[PDB]
C-alpha cells in the first residue's frame, strides 16, 4: 500500500498547478525568502542541499543569498520544470537540479546547510519530514537546518455547530426507512468513519478553552525512526468551563539562523495559510470546569499511506470522565 | 391511575390563578362572549347547561343573553367561588351552581342548550370533550351545543431547529463517561422519550409544506364511545421539497347559533391562543419532494390519564420511506 | 396520599428529569467528591443506594471499590438503571432492587447508605423519611452520604415581590370583566398568592439578619422527627427596613473517615435546581438595625408529600407581628 | 499503473461518505426505484445480479419488486456494510452479497436481469461499464440490463470567461521578478497542463450554440471491448453565431422494461445531480456563423487509469477553420462555483 499512494503522491506533486497554489501563499514564500536572506551568513560561499525543491523556489533564494552551490532533490517530474527555471535565470553555475528522491540519489559532496519545505498538514501529514531527516546524511558535522525546529500546538475547543455538523452527516444512517430500507444498523460505523477524519480549517481564538501544550522536534537531532512513533503527553489547565469537543493543531517552524531566528506560523491567531488548522473532534465532548485539569495522550502512528492514524485518550482529571478516538489523517474534511 | 390522574386534574383546576390565566386570553373569553350575545335568541328565557364552568364566565354570559335557567356544573373546588360571584352579582335567580362531575350530578330538568369550554392541547387533551358529549343526556330533543363543532388541523412541518434541539437533548445519554459511567445504553430510550413528548408552541407558517388536512368532530351527533379511538387518515399534497421533520395540529370550533356561526381558531394564521400549536416530531424525518403525497393514519386511543395515545405512521407514497411514531400527550414539551 | 404518590413517582420515572439532576454539576460532582474522598468508608464494603434512579450514586459507590452496592429504586426508571449495570459491566458487584425501600428485602446488613432524598428546602418530597427508613438496613458501625442536613432561614427584603401578589391579585378586583364583576374573589386570589413558597434566587444583599441554622443529624434522626418540625428563631437585624418574609436554604454534610464534604444551596454559592426558596408574610414588620425578629416555623408533613408551613414573627421591641401559612406542595417557580 | 489506480479507487468506494454522498442524490436514487418499481414484472419472482451494489441500495429495490432472488456484487470493503443491511432488513434467504470483482467471482446461476450505476462523468469515467458489460457472461438469453441503454449528448459552447480563465491562472508564471525569481519560461507549460483538464461543473443551457449530437450505448448488444475506443462524429448545425470555446459533454440513461421505459438524465435542461456536466475546450476557439456546420470527432481512448483520454478535432465546414485539444479525463477540474 506504500508503493500505490507513492506513486499518486508524486503524479500529485508533479503539477504546475500546484506550484502555483503553493507558491501564492505569501506567508509561505515570504517568510521562506526572510529566514534565508536575513540569515545570508548562513548561505554565503556555502554548499546547500534543498530537499523536494520543487519548481526551485528555495534554492533561488538559496542562490539570492550568495550560495556557492544549490543541490535541489525533486522526486516528481516537476524537477524537470525547474531546471528549466535554473537555466532561464541563468544560474546554471549555481544550482544544480537533482532528479530522484533523496534517499536514493547520490550527491558529489558534502553540504553545508539543509533547506526544505516538509510541512503537511499537522507539521506531520505526507510523512515528508523523514525524508528532510534522512538527508541529515549529506550534512557537514555542523550543518544547519532550515527549518530547524517545529512545535506542534494542540489545545482543547468547544465548537458545538461542526459537532452536529457531522454527527448529523453521520445520523444519515439513523434512517430506518430511506427509500423503505432500514440504514440504522450501520449507524455506528458510519459515526465511526465520520469521526476519524481530522476537520482541516480555520477558526477563531475564542473556541480555545485551555492554553496550547506545545511538543517540539528538534530536526538538527531527531532521527528519521523517531518519526513513526510520536506520543505527545498533555495536561490543560481549563481557562473555561464547558464541552470539550475535541483537540485543535496547529505549528510553528523556526529557521534558527546565525543571524536571526524566523518563524513561520500556522497558529489561529496569525494569518491564515493553506495548512489552516487541524481539528480532531470527539465522538462525545467531554464537559469540564474552569481550573479542571484535561490530561492524555495523542498518539501518532506512521502508516503505509503517507499519512498518520491518530490517537488521542482524554480525561477530566476531577470526574474521571474518559475519551478515546481513533483518527486518520489521510481522509480529512476540508471544511472551508 | 385513573383516580390519581383525576384527583391531580381537578386539584390542579381548584386554583384561581388558573382560571385567571385561562380568562385573561382574549381570544377565547371574547369569542365566546361574542358567540353566546350574538346568537342571544338561542339563550332568551331557555335553559343552559354550563360543562366545567370553573368560575361562571360563561354561564353569566349566557345570563347576560337572558338565560332563564343555567345550570353551572363544576367537580373542582372551584364550584364554591362561582357560587360567590353568583350571589355578588345579584344571579341567584338564573345561575345554580351543583358541584360534582357532570357523569353524576343530578339536574332537575331537560337544557335547551349546553355550553362549555372542553377543548384541550390538540382539542382532545384532558378528554373533557367524553364529559361534554356525556352531558348530552340533558340535552331537549330540539337542543344545541356551544361549541358545536370542532375542526382538527394537521399539516407536514419542516423545522430544522426544533428537530436539532431535542435530539440534541437526547444527546446527553450517548456519553461514555458521564462522570466516568457509560450512559450510551439508554440512549435509544432517551430518544424516544423525548420524541414522544408534543411541542406545545407557535410557528411561523412557512413552516408548513402542505394545505392542512382537517378532521370533523359535530358535538351535536357524536356519541361519547366515538372518543375511546379516534382514526384521522390523511394525505398531504407535497407544496414544497425539503425534509418533514413531523405534523403540526391546531384546531378550530364553531358555536352554530340560529342567528350567526361565531368560529374559534387556533391556527397559526390567527392571533394566539394559550392553546397555542403542537407539533409531533418524528424521530427521523422524512424527505419529500414537491408533488409528491406524504399519506398515512394518526391514531388517537384513550388512556386512564384523561389523556392520549397517539400514534403517527406517515410515508412518503413515491418512495416507501416511511416513519412510526409514539406520543404521550401526558408529557409535552411547553416550548413557549 | 396514593394520588399523589403515584403521580410522583411517574414524574421520577423519565429519563429527562434524571438528566436535569445529574448535569447540576454542584450535586453530581460534590456527591462524587464525597464518596470518591472517603474511598475508605466504600472500599470492600456493602452499600445501599436509596432512591438510586438511574444508578449514579451506586457507580461512585462502585468506583470507590465497594464490594457490594444494592440500589433501590421504586418509579419505572429502576429498569434502567439494570441496562446500565449490564452495560458497565457491573452486575457482579451492583444489584438493581425496584419498589419501595420500605417494602423491599435487602438480604444484608449494609456499611453505608448513600442518597440523594434532598427537596425544596431540603424537607419537600418527604424522601428524607425514606432516607431514615432505610436505616433499618444499617450496621451499628453504619454511615449515612449524606451525613447531616442544615436548614438555614433568614429575614429578607423585596418590596417589588411582595408587591407582585397584589398585582397578580388585582385581576380579579374588576367590577366589569366582560360584564362580571369579579371582585369578590379578589381576597381569594391574595390568598392563595400568599400560600405560594417562592421557588427561585435572589442578591445576598436583601438578607436583613445572619441566618438561623437547624439542624437534623440523619445517624440519630427517627423517621418520625421529621413529621413535625419546629424551627424557632431569633434574628438580630443588621439592617433597618421592612421584612416582607423568610428566605430559606440548606446544606448537607458528608462526614467520612478520611474528610467531611459540603453541598452547599445558599444564595453565596453557585445556583443548582434547588434554588431558594422564600416563604412571604401576609403584611410586612418594620425593623429598626439593632432590633430583634423573634418566632417560629412549623413544618408540618402533609398528605401530598409535603409541608404546610406556619411561619409567626414579630419584632420584639415593638410588639407588631405576622402570621402566615403555605403550602409547600403548589410552590410558585419565579426564576426565568 | 492499473495497480496503484484500482486500489485507490476501490479505497475510495469503500467509504459510507461515498455511498451516503450517491444515495443522496435524489435523481439517482428516485430513478433508479422507479424504474424497478415500476417494471415489477421484470423482477418479480426472477434472477437478479447487481454489479458493484455498494451498500445495496438497489438490490433492496429489487427485493421491494419481488425478485426471487438478488446476487450483489461488490469488490471493494463496502460488501460487508452490504451485508450487515441484508441482515438488518431480514433479507439473507433473497440476497446474497459477494464480496469480490464481477469479473473474478463466481455466481452459481444465470439471471433474468441484470443492474447496476456504473456511470461517471461524461457516462464512460472509471470505466465501470465494461464490467456492466462483462456481467453478460450471467444473463441468461431473454434477460435485460437496467439500464438498457445510454446516450452521451455533445454539444458546442461559448463561454469567454471560461476560456480567458487558463491564460488568468497560467500567467501567475508570467512574471520576471516572483520574489527575484523570472518564472516567465514555465508559463507556456501551465497553459497546457489547465488545458488538458476537462471542467466539471454546470452552466446555463443559453452557452450552448448547437443542438446536440447524441451517441447511444445499447448495452443488451454491446460487447465490452466496444468500450476501449469510442469514436463519436459530430457534426453540429449552429443555431447561433459566436465563438465556439468547446464541447459540453452530458449523458442519459434509458431503463426499458416490459410495463415502461424510465430515464435518469443528466442534462442541463434537467436539475443538478452529482455528475453535473464535463466541458472540455478547444485550444483555440472557432468562431461560427448560424447555419454553418461545425463537423470533427470526439475519440475516447481507455487508458490504464481507469479512465479515458479525449481527442477532439473540430472544424467550421463553411470556413475551414480547426481547432483540437488532447485531454486526460483521469485529472478535471472540478470547478463548481
Ligand atoms: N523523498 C523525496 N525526495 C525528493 N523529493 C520529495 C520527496 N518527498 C517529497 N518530495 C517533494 O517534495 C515536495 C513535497 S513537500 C511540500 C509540503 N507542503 C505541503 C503543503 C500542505 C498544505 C499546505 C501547504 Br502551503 C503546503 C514535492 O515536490 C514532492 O514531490
Ligand atoms: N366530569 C366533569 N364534571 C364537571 N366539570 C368538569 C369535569 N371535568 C372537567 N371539569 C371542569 O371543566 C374544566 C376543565 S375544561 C377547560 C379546558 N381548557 C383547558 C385549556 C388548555 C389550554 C389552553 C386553554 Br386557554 C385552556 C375544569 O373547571 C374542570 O374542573
Ligand atoms: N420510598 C422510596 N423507595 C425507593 N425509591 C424512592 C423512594 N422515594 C423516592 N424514591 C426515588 O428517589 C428519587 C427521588 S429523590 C430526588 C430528590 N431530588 C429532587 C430535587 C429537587 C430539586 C432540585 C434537585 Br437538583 C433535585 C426518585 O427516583 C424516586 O423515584
Ligand atoms: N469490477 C467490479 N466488480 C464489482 N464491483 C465493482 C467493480 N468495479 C467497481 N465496482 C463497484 O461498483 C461501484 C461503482 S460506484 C457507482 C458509479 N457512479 C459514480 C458516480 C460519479 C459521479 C456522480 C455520481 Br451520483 C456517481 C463501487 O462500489 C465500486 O466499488
Amino acid at each position: 500500500t506504500e508503493e500505490s499512494s507513492a506513486v499518486q503522491y508524486f503524479q500529485f506533486y508533479g503539477y504546475l498547478s500546484q506550484q502555483q497554489n503553493m507558491m501564492q501563499d505569501y506567508v509561505r514564500t515570504g517568510t521562506y525568502q526572510r529566514a534565508i536572506l536575513q540569515n545570508h551568513t548562513d548561505f554565503k560561499d556555502k554548499i546547500v542541499l534543498d530537499v523536494g525543491c520543487g519548481s526551485g523556489i528555495l534554492s533561488f533564494f538559496a542562490a539570492q543569498a550568495g550560495a556557492r552551490k544549490i543541490y535541489a532533490v525533486e522526486a516528481s517530474t516537476m524537477a524537470q520544470h525547474a531546471e528549466v527555471l535554473v537555466k532561464s535565470n541563468n544560474l546554471t553555475d549555481r544550482i544544480v537540479v537533482i532528479p530522484g528522491k533523496v534517499e536514493e540519489v547520490s550527491l558529489p559532496e558534502q553540504v553545508d546547510i539543509i533547506i526544505s519545505e516538509p510541512m503537511g498538514y499537522m507539521l506531520f501529514n505526507e510523512r515528508m519530514l523523514e525524508s528532510y531527516l534522512h538527508a541529515k546524511k549529506y550534512l557537514k558535522p555542523s550543518g544547519n537546518m532550515f527549518p530547524t525546529i517545529g512545535d506542534v500546538h494542540l489545545a482543547p475547543f468547544t465548537d458545538e455547530q461542526l459537532y452536529m455538523e457531522q454527527f448529523t452527516k453521520a445520523n444519515f444512517w439513523y434512517q430506518p426507512s430511506f427509500h423503505g430500507v432500514d440504514l440504522s444498523a450501520l449507524r455506528g460505523a458510519a459515526v465511526d468513519e465520520y469521526f476519524r477524519q481530522p476537520v482541516v480549517d480555520t477558526f477563531d481564538i475564542r473556541i480555545l478553552m485551555a492554553k496550547s501544550v506545545k511538543y517540539t522536534v528538534n530536526f538538527l537531532e531527531a532521527k528519521e525512526g523517531d518519526l513513526h512513533r510520536i506520543e505527545i503527553p498533555f495536561k490543560f489547565h481549563m481557562l473555561h468551563s464547558g464541552l470539550v469537543h475535541g483537540l485543535a493543531f496547529w505549528f510553528d517552524v523556526a529557521f534558527i539562523g546565525s543571524i536571526m531566528t524566523v518563524w513561520l506560523s500556522t497558529a489561529p491567531t496569525e494569518p491564515l495559510t493553506h495548512w489552516y488548522q487541524v481539528r480532531c473532534l470527539f465522538q462525545s465532548p467531554l464537559f469540564a470546569k474552569a481550573g479542571d485539569t484535561l490530561s492524555g495522550t495523542c498518539l501518532l502512528i506512521a502508516n503505509k499511506r503517507q499519512s498518520y492514524d491518530i490517537s488521542i485518550v482524554a480525561q477530566v482529571d476531577q470526574t474521571g470522565s474518559k475519551s478515546s478516538n481513533l483518527l486518520d489523517l489521510k481522509n480529512p474534511f476540508f471544511r472551508y
